[PDB]
């Protein structure tokens, strides 16, 4: 039919708006710089707020003690315990217990969140068994990772700055995190104290470097996206007070809200942010991260069940439901490779309640995952070179010289569990740098790395009892 002509315009300004050609990538790692530059020096309205995360010195490998932690979580939290042995024993022992978050949790009040949270780190310390040991009449301490923008006081200490990936707790917004939690915690019953509070993307680079020396960056893709990076204090311009020993410093770049003119947005994306829980913010985010993918595939597939009638000559009811259509869904579809599509059709009857679809519309379907799935990797990867860029990492040395070896830490559902999307944000990376500086960085997975990174940072930051 014609359909089918007009099927093929909407696919042709979809990767017409999606096309991300190298050159595009370069140009937009090149914004991601100079926003880095804007948010060090706190320009007003920067998208970047680069914000100091206090963790002036990472994991060296001599922890050693009994420290918690807790670890939220876009979707999930977990409650981490481990006995720090020393630069030779390291970790002995070590526990943990995840728990989904329940969607009205993050929409509701927060003592809700904070005691829910609380009530189940109460239960995980009850349970403290024989391998773990506190010291007489010490107190047991907590490392904190807090997966949202935070504006940091001290290394245990942070105002919220905003909620993002699908929370909405009124009333949290400018009061301090910790102090919440620790309120909660006390409302339990329970002797624990918070002695650092960290990022998700500032936990990760801690708890990555502890097993791996050269980890400079860590960046995360699960529910939401965000990096880190360790920088110079002397590159930092709005620092006030006088530098760390160490002249480094951990920032939390909070990239999920970057915009450039440069990104390669569409009307779907436009759609998905204005009837968005944060509408305007996290503009970057909501083109690379798990929460968001599904959704845009969801709504080309619905301009299409409509404009062509690809799903049959009524659109189906569920495909007009938002985020119906998961990324986990997204995922599945997309790595479906028998000759008729069986599995991804199978998928496509659950998600959008029809009875069968044709061969043609499964394709269909499938160049639809493809084509956003790719856009999301690839800027991820060309932020990712922005971060190398940062470090002067991008470039091998001309001395001609020594080769550095640079770590980048990754942890999040998408990353680890979107095959495509992995395989192809490792391979434009590579492309972005060349063969000869590719051949000088590793992207090493390293899931939920915030939990025993925030411990770590809370071993180094005792009372000590
Ligand atoms: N199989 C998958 N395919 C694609 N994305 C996935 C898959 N499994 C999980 N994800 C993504 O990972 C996210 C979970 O990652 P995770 O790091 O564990 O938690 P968080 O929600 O804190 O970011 C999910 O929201 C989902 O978007
Ligand atoms: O989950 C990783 C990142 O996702 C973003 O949406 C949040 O703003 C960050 O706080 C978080 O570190
Ligand atoms: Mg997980």
């Amino acid at each position: 039919e014609e359909r089918r002509r007009r099927a093929a315009a909407v696919i042709e300004e979809v990767e017409q708006r999606f096309s991300t050609p190298t050159a595009l990538l370069r140009g937009i790692a090149d914004a991601m710089v100079e926003e880095m530059e804007r948010g060090l020096r706190a320009d007003p309205h920067a998208p970047l707020k680069m914000l100091i995360s206090y963790v002036d010195n990472l994991p060296t490998g001599d922890e050693h003690g009994l420290f918690y932690a807790l670890d939220l979580g876009g979707t999930n939290f977990r409650v981490i315990r481990v006995q720090l042995g020393g630069r030779e024993k390291r970790v002995v022992s070590q526990q943990y217990e995840e728990v989904a978050i329940p969607p009205h949790l993050m929409v509701g009040t927060s003592m809700e969140l904070f005691d829910f949270i609380a009530a189940e780190l109460e239960s995980f310390v009850k349970t403290e068994g024989e391998d773990f040991h506190l010291p007489e009449g010490r107190q047991r301490e907590l490392g904190f990772t807090f997966s949202f923008p935070v504006h940091q006081t001290s290394i245990s200490s942070g105002t919220l700055i905003k909620w993002t990936k699908g929370f909405s707790i009124n009333g949290t917004v400018g009061e301090d995190v910790v102090a919440e939690l620790s309120r909660a915690m006390e409302r339990q019953g329970l002797d624990m104290k918070v002695t650092a509070l960290v990022n998700d993307t500032v936990g990760t680079l801690a708890g990555g470097r502890y097993v791996d020396n050269d980890v400079a960056a860590a960046v995360i893709l699960g529910t939401g996206t965000n990096a880190a990076y360790v920088e110079h204090a002397n590159a930092i311009p709005k620092w006030t007070g006088l530098l760390p020993r160490s002249g480094n410093m951990v920032i939390n770049m909070e990239w999920g809200n970057f915009k450039s003119e440069r990104l390669p947005r569409s009307d779907y994306d436009n759609a998905l942010d204005f009837e968005s829980l944060n509408p305007g913010e996290q503009i970057y985010e909501k083109m690379i991260s798990g929460m968001y993918l599904g959704e845009i595939v969801r709504r080309i597939l619905l301009k299409l069940a409509h404009d062509a009638s690809l799903f049959g000559d009524v659109v189906p009811t569920k495909l007009e439901q938002r985020f119906i259509l998961r990324t986990p869904d997204m995922s599945a579809m997309h790595h479906d490779t028998s000759h008729d599509l069986k599995h991804l059709g199978a998928k496509l009857k659950d998600i959008l309640g029809v009875a069968d679809t044709s061969l043609e519309a499964r394709y269909i379907t499938l160049h639809v995952c493809d084509l956003v799935a790719e856009r999301g990797a690839r800027l991820a990867a060309a932020g990712i070179y922005g971060i190398l860029k940062k470090l002067g990492r991008d470039r091998v040395p001309s001395d001609g010289s020594q080769k550095q070896r640079t770590v980048i830490a990754l942890d999040g559902g998408l990353y680890e569990h979107y095959k495509k999307f992995r395989t192809c944000l490792e391979a434009t990376l590579a492309d972005l740098l060349g063969e000869e500086a590719a051949s000088s960085v590793v992207v090493k997975l390293a899931n939920d790395g915030s939990g025993i990174g925030a411990a770590l940072l809370a071993a180094s930051h005792s009372q000590y009892a």
